[PDB]
């Protein structure tokens, strides 16, 4: 068995060569949030109202394949409300959803205050969800790794600043970047080389495509060819246990 095989035995496909010894030098660690610390799948959180209002939401709901949509369906079957016909749907893509049932006008969009989701029935606001994303079963090993070598431990997302540091603090390490995009999180890691630092990344999605790509070591989940390396496996530990033996 070459060291190819060894590796993706231990669930991780080499795309690289070099990665060996490039590893070596690491000294400072960036999750990019989404999808890499989370399993990048919304769920209701909370919600507020009454039934008759959730029952309609869901309904209109149910003509999206949206993963807001299809969280919202699922959590109101949970509820024991059942689905309705509805009339004239129609899809706005960037907003959301909007439909007819029993003769009322029904939407559910952003709320026009927070990143809350909205429940419209004739043009007033009448109900409300909290949407949030499921974290990975925690390996507080992150304390091993900050342990060992005392390596720098960085978190980046894009959600907003009550969501991304709640999460900094379910697990404990204190450096935090939230309310990001796509090409600011290049730029932190620009401004990061360019101070010398060997940085390892790990991301997912969309938006850390650009930054992976810059990094000297770049790892990519199973759910793109920049990566050196892919965790087919999905799981972070078996990572931290790479890390923590190089
Ligand atoms: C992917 C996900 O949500 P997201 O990343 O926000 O999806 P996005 O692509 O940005 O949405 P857009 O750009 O199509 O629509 C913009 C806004 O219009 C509203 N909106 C849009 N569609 C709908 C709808 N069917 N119903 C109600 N509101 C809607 C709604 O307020 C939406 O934010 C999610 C959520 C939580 C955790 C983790 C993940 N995750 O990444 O897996």
């Amino acid at each position: 068995l070459s060291l190819y095989e060894k590796m993706l035995h231990k669930g991780m496909i080499i795309k690289n060569s070099n990665v060996y010894e490039k590893i070596k030098e690491i000294d400072t660690i960036i999750f990019n949030k989404t999808g890499t610390l989370t399993y990048g799948t919304p769920i209701v959180t909370q919600f507020i109202g009454d039934s008759l209002s959730l029952a309609y939401a869901a309904s209109v709901e149910a003509l999206s394949s949206h993963p807001i949509a299809k969280a919202i369906v699922k959590y109101a079957k949970e509820q024991g409300v059942k689905i309705l016909e509805v009339k004239d749907f129609k899809e706005i893509s960037g907003i959301g959803v909007r439909g007819k049932i029993s003769d009322k006008i029904i939407e559910v969009k952003k709320a026009e205050n927070n990143n809350d989701i909205a429940v419209y029935i004739n043009g007033e606001p009448i109900a409300s969800f909290n949407i949030s994303d499921v974290p990975r079963p925690n390996l507080k090993d992150y304390l091993e790794k900050l342990k060992n070598e005392g390596l720098k431990i960085i978190i980046l997302s894009g959600d907003k600043e009550d969501k991304v540091k709640e999460l900094s603090k379910e697990l404990n390490i204190q450096e935090y970047y939230s309310n990001l995009s796509p090409e600011d999180k290049v730029r932190i890691i620009e401004k990061l080389k360019q101070n010398g630092n060997k940085v390892l990344m790990i991301g997912d999605g969309v938006n850390d495509a650009a930054a992976l790509a810059l990094a000297d070591v770049s790892v990519a989940m199973g759910n793109k060819n920049v990566a050196d390396i892919i965790l087919v496996s999905n799981d972070i530990g078996t990572l931290l246990g790479l890390i923590k033996n190089r």
